[PDB]
């Protein structure tokens, strides 16, 4: 496991092109599944049939995504394990994320613009 900013962990699952990495502000297209530590799924873009898009590195998303996504290359699949302070902190998110939760995201980087 690689330990990056905040103590977020990356487990590399299957490789990308090893050369096309997102830079600050780039639009990324990602499919994800999010689970709690006990393995209980809370959300998935795959279940919606629509990949998620954001600009990375600008605070649109939780800190653990801004930390982890730039370390992936196009096509890569990885698991991000994100401690509470890099996710939803003491507050959580109603109906989905308890207080102080470590979150697990399986992510696939589909495209970079
Ligand atoms: C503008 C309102 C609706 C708007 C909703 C969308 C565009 C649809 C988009 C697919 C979100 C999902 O909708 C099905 C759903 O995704 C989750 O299930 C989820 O897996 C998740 O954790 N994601 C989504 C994928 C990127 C990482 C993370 C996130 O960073 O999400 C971001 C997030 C909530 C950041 C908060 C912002 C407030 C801060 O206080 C907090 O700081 C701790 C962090 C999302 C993208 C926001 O930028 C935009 C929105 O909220 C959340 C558990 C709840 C969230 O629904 C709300």
């Amino acid at each position: 496991s690689e330990t990056i900013e905040g103590g977020v962990k990356i487990d590399r699952l299957s490789p990308g092109d090893g050369k096309t990495f997102p830079k600050q502000g780039d639009l990324v297209t990602i499919h994800y599944t999010g689970t709690l530590e006990n393995g209980q799924k809370f959300d998935s873009s795959v279940d919606r049939g629509s990949p998620f898009q954001c600009n990375i590195g600008v605070g649109q998303v939780i800190k653990g995504w801004d930390a982890g996504i730039p370390k992936l290359s196009v096509g890569e699949k990885a698991r991000l394990t994100i401690p509470g302070p890099y996710a939803y902190g003491p507050r959580g998110f109603p109906g989905l994320i308890p207080p102080n939760a470590t979150l697990i995201f399986d992510v696939e980087l589909l495209k970079v613009n």
